C-alpha cells in the first residue's frame, strides 16, 4: 500500500 499510495500522490502533484 506503502507504494500504492506514493505513486498516486506523486500524479496528483
Amino acid at each position: 500500500a506503502a507504494a500504492a499510495l506514493a505513486a498516486a500522490l506523486a500524479q496528483a502533484l
